[PDB]
């Protein structure tokens, strides 16, 4: 059966300057891969940016990173794929894709075809229980979140299982069982955000 790897991806660990640095590391991985010279703190400043709290409504992640993308001892949430999204377009606007929405198979195409994929997750890999989760209200109306919430590269995958850059665990090897994998992912919104080899 068909196993592919993208082993080559560079490895990044948001730790220890970002504290909340999941999304703009993974996506820093997948950057640098296609052949952008950038780093975490860069995109972790340009990541767009709303307020965790204002005026009595909470932050949106579909807005910008909500809160402090740097150090745990503030309030700070995530982003989601929108606003991860634009961020991926400055350095790829010919390139970069959102395949938010679209069904597992299709990551694992893009992976097969040579392009990683950034995804939202949770940090436990696997379908989380519903009282896991909050509604915040936002401006623009519900949004449901999980302080599990996590961000990493899909890199590869065989029957059994999925391979993935995860910055916040220190290793080339990270697998996690397949199925479990995409429920999780799939729960969180199937958010993935990847590129295409040639101009658009």
């Amino acid at each position: 059966d068909e196993k592919v790897i993208l082993s080559n991806v560079p490895f990044i660990q948001q730790l220890p300057e970002l504290d909340r640095g999941c999304e703009v590391t993974s996506l820093a991985m997948m950057l640098q891969y296609a052949g952008i010279t950038v780093d975490k703190m860069k995109l972790a400043n340009e990541i767009k940016k709303v307020d965790f709290m204002n005026d009595g409504v909470r932050g949106n992640p579909n807005e910008g990173f909500v809160g402090n993308i740097y150090t745990f001892s503030e309030s700070g949430y995530g982003v989601y794929h929108g606003p991860l999204f634009q961020l991926a377009k400055k350095y790829l606007p010919n390139k970069a894709v959102d395949l938010t929405g679209k069904s597992i198979e299709e990551l694992y195409k893009s992976v097969k075809a040579g392009q990683p994929v950034v995804i939202i997750t949770n940090a436990t890999f696997a379908p989380l229980d519903e009282d896991e989760f909050t509604t915040w209200e936002t401006n623009n109306g519900d949004v449901s979140i999980t302080y599990n919430e996590h961000c990493v590269v899909l890199i590869g995958y065989d029957q059994e299982s999925v391979y993935i850059r995860d910055p916040l665990k220190d290793s080339l090897d990270v697998k996690v069982p397949r199925e479990k994998f995409e429920q999780a992912w799939v729960q969180m919104g199937s958010q993935a955000i990847s590129y295409v080899k040639r101009s658009k």
